[PDB]
């Protein structure tokens, strides 16, 4: 009994998550309807096409391979877009997210990793951020990502439910070996967007302010390599595995890095400048933001590794038409 159910893990951050299992011995099973991931990318056990609103497929599933933990990823999300087209967000992430644990529930599949984000915070009153912070988002993503949240709180109460959720901002790079990358389409993600812009698949990077209130003049945002991502999600398997109980925790390293930084170390790293074009700053944009990884640290025994700038561009930049030398 080592079937471990990684839904949607058939894209970026499941599919690296699926890899890191099967090297831990562990049996991923994906269970993904393939809207914006890639059957290409299911290559270390069983592959289950289906919707997590497929409430009966979903069920059938969890009953055949009885997994010992789920692993939740089944929400795709492009920058910007939740403001505009609220009810995908609600149908999908609160909607997917009660039919998958009340599959849980329905099966006495116990164990649930969710992976949530930092948007749930919204602005916040001190950096970095930590777990205390209020949750205020500002759009409907945010919004619908604390919903699941307290959602997962609610099953526990109701239901003997246990979890993790993990928070975190922008997952970035690929894995180390470069068969495995982030293959979106509309790439909205700002790394991936930075290099697709140097090797010319993309005309110009908009950048939205030299204006801020930082060093560089650029805002600092919160990057984590998706390895550590995936390393962070299996450890969270193991806390619950090992009896451990219910925790909501930041993954990040603690540093952000800012705009100039990233297309800086691209254009050294890979011999291409980005094609920014400075616009202007938004109104009420924050200049800085990343989370506080300390309690991650504490609770799970979790480091980022593979998180320094470095490693996330040359690892990334194979994907996106870029040569690192
Ligand atoms: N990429 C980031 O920067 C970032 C930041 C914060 C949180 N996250 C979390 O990571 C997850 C997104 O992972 P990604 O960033 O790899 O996106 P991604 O789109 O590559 O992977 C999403 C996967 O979920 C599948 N999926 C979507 N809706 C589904 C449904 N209803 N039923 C079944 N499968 C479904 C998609 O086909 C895709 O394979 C989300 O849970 C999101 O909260 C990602
Ligand atoms: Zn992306």
């Amino acid at each position: 009994a080592n079937n471990v159910l990684v839904v949607g893990g058939a894209g970026f951050i499941g599919s690296h998550t699926a890899k890191l299992l099967a090297g831990q011995g562990y049996a991923p099973v994906v269970y993904d309807n393939l809207s914006t991931g890639h059957q290409s990318a299911v290559r270390w056990g069983d592959f289950v096409e289906g919707d997590i609103l497929d409430q009966a497929r979903l069920v059938e599933t969890m009953e055949k391979y009885a997994p010992v933990a789920v692993i939740h990823f089944a929400a795709s999300a492009y920058v910007g877009e939740s403001v505009e087209d609220p009810a995908k967000y609600y149908r999908n992430n609160v909607g997917g997210t009660q039919s998958l644990l009340d599959a849980c529930r329905l099966t006495r599949t116990q164990n649930v990793i969710f992976s949530s984000s930092c948007a749930t915070y919204g602005v916040p009153s001190r950096l970095p951020i930590g777990e205390g912070e209020a949750q205020n988002p500002i759009n409907p993503y945010g919004r619908t990502k604390l919903i699941a949240e307290h959602m997962l709180a609610d099953y526990a109460v109701a239901y003997g439910l246990r979890y993790v959720a993990l928070r975190y901002f922008n997952a970035s790079g690929a894995d180390i070996d470069g068969e495995l990358g982030e293959k979106h389409d509309p790439e909205t993600h700002l790394i991936p967007r930075a290099m697709m812009a140097a090797a010319g698949r993309l005309d110009v990077l908009e950048v939205y302010g030299d204006d801020y209130e930082t060093p560089d003049g650029t805002c600092i945002r919160d990057y984590i390599h998706v390895t550590d991502l995936a390393r962070a999600h299996v450890l969270a398997v193991e806390h619950l595995k090992e009896a451990g109980g219910n925790l909501a925790v930041n993954l990040g390293t603690g540093r952000g890095t800012s705009i100039r930084e990233i297309v800086q170390s691209i254009g050294r790293l890979t011999g291409r400048s980005v094609p920014v074009a400075m616009r202007a700053r938004r109104a009420g944009d924050p200049p800085a933001l990343y989370a506080d990884p300390a309690l991650a640290a504490e609770k799970l025994g979790f480091h980022t590794v593979y998180s320094d700038l470095d490693t996330i561009i040359r690892t990334a930049a194979p994907h996106f038409g870029l040569e690192v030398r």
